[PDB]
């Protein structure tokens, strides 16, 4: 399901739900002391050692290897649908989900965010802090999280189509 | 401000806001492949090398060094106060903030969560993956994040007292 097109179709099926933006999950290499806000490199696919080595060769003073699961933003009509949606999200791995604002047209703006993630410093203060054996395990871990975090998005989309209140 | 007692007093001053639970931010060593849900060790203070070494000696197959900024749960009376509160949270470093549910008494249940964090594997598949120079930098980083993440909570509490709508 490239781009999660099938998942998004299911999520958009309900008349009271409309997705405005989505991210299927990604692996990024972020430069700087803080990774929570830029992006030296990003990919929505499992990352290779070569891709990581290319960024390490760029000589950033501080570099993070970060993987984040899917995150969705929706416009929902009514609290009854939003309620069922948030409960569904939390059951499928999106622990971090809630209403963030209310649009001028009164629709609820909801954010569905995956609980799966990893934010690991690869380089700190100009010093690479991960040896080769470690880097391979971290790369394998980032890829595992990326792939597995999408499963919950799929099951969630399955659940959403069934939400009667929506 | 031990325990953030002053911060909590300010946040609870408004008649339309009541905190039900809070965490001033913490550093934890979590066992297992997933760190997002247990806790091998936790501390709300900067961590020492000795504290970390004690857990490493326990021989966990998988171990994460995790630091999370402050997180608050509040019961808020009305969307006008909740709106001003969420906007205030986001301005002070709590990017992850929203209404998660609505209590039976109709008050809004809000979650304010810090954007600062780090989740780094220390041991994976029985193998310690961080050398000594690296561990010291990671420990220093975890402590920096813990301390700095509390600043936003303080400024936020300052802002909250001023929220007219609350």
């Amino acid at each position: 399901d490239p781009g999660a097109e099938k998942v998004l179709a299911r999520i958009n099926r309900p008349s009271k739900i409309v997705s405005t933006s989505s991210c299927t999950g990604r692996i990024t290499l972020i430069e700087g002391e803080a990774h929570w806000l830029r992006v030296a490199y990003k990919t929505h696919h499992p990352i290779s050692r070569s891709e990581v080595e290319r960024v390490l060769r760029r000589g950033f003073t501080n570099l993070w290897l970060k993987v984040t699961g899917p995150i969705l933003h929706l416009r929902v009509e009514g609290w009854q649908c939003a309620k069922s949606l948030l409960e569904a999200a939390r059951r499928n791995g999106f622990k971090h989900s809630g209403v963030i604002s209310i649009a001028e047209d009164s629709r609820l703006v909801i954010e569905i965010m995956s609980s799966q993630s990893m934010s690991v410093p690869l380089v700190m203060e100009g010093a690479r802090i991960v040896g080769d054996d470690a880097l391979d395990m971290l790369i394998e871990k980032a890829n595992t999280i990326l792939v597995e975090s999408r499963i919950g998005l799929d099951t969630f989309s399955r659940e959403v189509e069934e939400l009667v209140e929506c």
